[PDB]
């Protein structure tokens, strides 16, 4: 029959998380990258990765100035950056909640290659994830990430790759609530090939509806979570052009299709695309004459953060700089959840 | 990869048609009754069954005057339904239409008895659906009905019956798109037994997810679709009273958790509830402080004719009695799609 | 919990038709042939299509000499093939039991398009199919026969095709098997295209895989039921060329992977191969080391009957011919189901 | 399409080792138990619980004398057990192939609760699995075990236990595959309740039939294999009463309906039964008039050890008298495995 998966009071508190992370006007700074995903960024100017480093740089991000209270709902923190503490000796989810933020974790173990399939690829993550997502929440973290990584191939997504990933979301999902922190669900569908707008809205359509038909069997609550979806955009290879209103039509019309309404809001990723870029088609996806149910924020990691690197250059001297950019990039980008980005 | 089901105007038509029938104040009558379905209302008055005697009734409910107009958006008849004729010869489709309702069908051809399981049905007809909804198609049906019925026990409904019902509902909706008919999704789910609310939304929303995660496996194209669940109501048998606000709620958040906003639509039955009754729920339910992004439209059997049958008692001299209570039921019934009515 | 599905006495019942269709030595004859596609047939010859010579034709394969009875466990017949008479008054169902074969019945009405897929189609027939059945079993007929057509293209056979097909699969077994009747699930996978052997032998072990699941699913009694799958064999436009043993050894491989030993018998199917070679392919899968718990017999519809349409000609005068050819093919492939055919 | 899993000669190791593991005459010994899991077995004595303790009695169960040889081929190790050694110095995995038998070690890391399910548990273990079973491969193990826990209750296995359990023991099989160790699939359903035999089997094959289907969907190679299911047994407070004949023919009827023949062998486990019981079942199952494809062995943690463990006592002095009790239980249930067993 129905057992109650989470009692009202769990059902309330995973709801005004889920409200306050994406707040009308507020998104989602995603600043968790591992030890070697932001390897690669630092390396991108030329500064070396060390812990000071990484302390350092989201230090800058954390701690910008007022104007970005309004405007970040949500900041999700690597394994470690939620133990740094900030230069005045504030931890790091607390500069967060002290700006209005809600602290999130990414709780996923990276990706692990399925056999038989081309190239496909599920996320680990689910082994002692109920102590660990507890201890986040005695540590502030409020919410948590998963990323379920999915491509477009001449036979992929197939059923095993889709019907996987979408089983361990909901079962990250159902642990994360089991522990009060609300599970930021990304079936993330990666903008690499030839294929255009049509099969990417279709692709997408097809992981969604897989993914929450396998919340539902994990009894999910899904006022409770957030979606992470990619933008439904062509391909990086693709050759046929589309414009901003055709994106945000496609993707506005593959969440319909797809998503509850229940699910408190969608908080897109970036999807290897520019910041401008990205801030326009968030925008655009929140001035589609379709109706919206849920609020469509952003949960940017490149997006939010390339221009604030670029700036910083790894020197302490840039540390205003690289605020201000970060700072601006944050305004446009909840101009465009609000549907008033004019660039 | 994607094969589209259905071409751009395909989908067009298909939405037209769905907005048509829920259009705002506007609902659907469901005089889809058999010969063995209508003979047990016919009876409760003494009045035998006969052709002129069902197409009597059907005209009754049918010519009312211009004050239905704007209150029934779609009429579901029966086969036999569709090809009968008003006293003035006029096609009781053509009836429909030149009422500015649109012209529905049942196509379902019953339940049979699923083996291993406990008194569970699924629902036949799909064999030659496509050629009786081009059929229907060249007669006036703009779309179809397609009942599938579920009950709650202690161990039902059980996955193969939930499996089963919302399998043969997604194929009756890819014949019904490919036939340009709008497919109406009655995942019906029986109000017998002395299981609660709680139990009668659980239930609900897995039907509901199973349903909607079929409806994508068979490429449904849901704007051209619309929704005819039960209202999430205890059971006949439930000694617990739960209010209509708290029925309208439990409505409300299932249907939020399970069905995309995609769907142009969602039409109640009456599941077995009096004429004001399911009134004042539908009230309920579009007076739900939750956001809906469908139209919370009725599509009521009994809800809609009971008095109306009660009132006529077989014999012509009550005609214009049956008219004013059918009129004023549907003008009630139009009031709760919008949510004004007060009685 | 658990509901049986059928009682002990049915489940000996339909155990025993089954051991009785595929008893060592014994396998099927698929004279069920529609109008049209045996319209084919005797269009290949010259001779019309008419009641009369389809009834003398059937008769032919069917009165065949006493050296046929211990070579032809059951025969699949048309729904007119089953109500037409021999010569002498006889019907065919009993002439069928006269020589100790077992009446089949082809209950399938013909596959049908899949919307949104490539050129995929699911089988109708369900409709009623609980009356035509019981009707079947008091007509003489103790097994049924359900065609699912599946092909292997670029992205064929997909998850929707594949899940429906073996969903209408469950189900017809169910309605069989309630009705006394032992189904005969025929999940054909077709020949065509440039597929070579592992990619048709990788879709086969999904296609039975799915297949078995939902047998599973559907509670059916796999003890009283048939397989009759396609021969794990390259595409007709393959360019490479593999031995008997090879395409032996797949398709046993293939059955073992997917196919619970519960089963009474695997009865395969022709698929578009010649007499010599569908005969020697069933010789060298009878003679493949790998261990086979079930009866590989043969249920072939032009492998047992192109050489008698041949030699028949059309006219009586090549009555005994076209049954001596019948004949000794069935010898033949009797040799063969107990794989002892050295041509 | 068909995207090759394991290549020929990772299938061709994988068969090797299952049937290496699973050769006539020769079974499991379960030594596998966590540090509190063997912890209650240490207490039922008296003696406490140490590192040195758990060695010597691991090496007693491991350095039996040569009459244990042809009884046990494989034996499963806790994480400890494959890295402690001997008291001559003789590593435990190498004691094990000295002796004839294959080394295995469980990979699994426990259950974890599934959430709106009566207290229903999934078995995690998926984090780092392939770099686990790729040092296991290294350090001996040839397979590897996975406990996947369901029991029977008024709604339970439910829809989603049994399918997260079927698909973490199907990813679990991929896993180990992948590192070329043979999976032992254990989807085990505790005896506990009052359910009779009927639905023990019922349930058996629902939860073996989802295992099947998760298997093929992952691509798992099913001959490089094994299945350590449950013996359908009435539960442990059930009344009614079942001859060992009654247990082996729901047992393997259970298995030859679900299993497919590819699986190399069916290592039964004890499932909370006495040892003498245990090896009756196993004996009666092997001698079950219905044909058995599989290599139906034992798998006994407490079936092989309760007498050995009893008689050693947790002192040195009786080194010898469980030694002679274990290789005499293990005797007898190679017997019982033989189909040979007479009391």
């Amino acid at each position: 029959h129905s057992h109650p998966a989470l009692t009202p009071e769990q059902k309330k508190e995973l709801s005004d998380i889920a409200h306050r992370i994406v707040a009308p006007g507020k998104g989602i700074l995603a600043a968790d990258e591992s030890t070697g995903s932001i390897a690669k960024r630092l390396q991108s100017i030329g500064t070396e990765n060390t812990e000071e480093n990484r302390r350092f740089y989201r230090q800058l991000l954390l701690t910008a100035d007022d104007r970005v209270n309004p405007c970040i709902g949500g900041v999700i923190l690597f394994h470690e950056t939620l133990y740094q503490k900030a230069d005045d000796g504030r931890p790091f989810p607390q500069v967060i909640k002290s700006k209005g933020g809600v602290v999130g974790i990414k709780v996923d173990k990276g990706v692990v290659p399925l056999a038989g399939t081309n190239g496909e690829t599920t996320t680990q993550g689910l082994d002692g994830l109920s102590e660990r997502c507890a201890q986040y929440k005695k540590d502030g973290a409020d919410f948590a990430k998963w990323r379920c990584v999915l491509k477009i191939g001449e036979h992929t997504p197939s059923a095993l790759a889709i019907m996987e990933n979408a089983n361990v979301l909901a079962r990250y999902a159902s642990i994360c609530q089991q522990n009060g922190i609300v599970p930021i669900v990304e079936p993330e569908i990666l903008p690499d090939g030839d294929h255009d707008l049509k099969r990417c809205q279709y692709v997408t359509e097809k992981v969604l509806a897989a993914v929450y038909k396998a919340l539902s069997d994990h009894h999910i609550y899904l006022e409770g979570t957030l979606l992470k979806p990619n933008m439904v955009t062509p391909g990086h290879a693709c050759t046929q052009k589309y414009s901003h209103e055709e994106i945000a039509m496609a993707t506005v019309t593959a969440l319909r299709r797809t998503v509850p309404p229940a699910v408190t809001g969608v908080t897109f990723l970036s999807g290897g695309q520019s910041e401008e870029e990205a801030s326009i088609n968030l925008n655009a996806i929140n001035k589609c004459p379709l109706l919206k149910p849920w609020a469509l924020t952003f949960s940017y990691g490149r997006a939010l953060q390339a221009s604030a690197l670029k700036a910083w250059g790894g020197k302490k001297e840039n540390l205003k700089a690289a605020q201000e950019e970060y700072v601006k990039r944050a305004l446009a980008n909840s101009l465009a959840c609000q549907g008033k980005y004019t660039p």
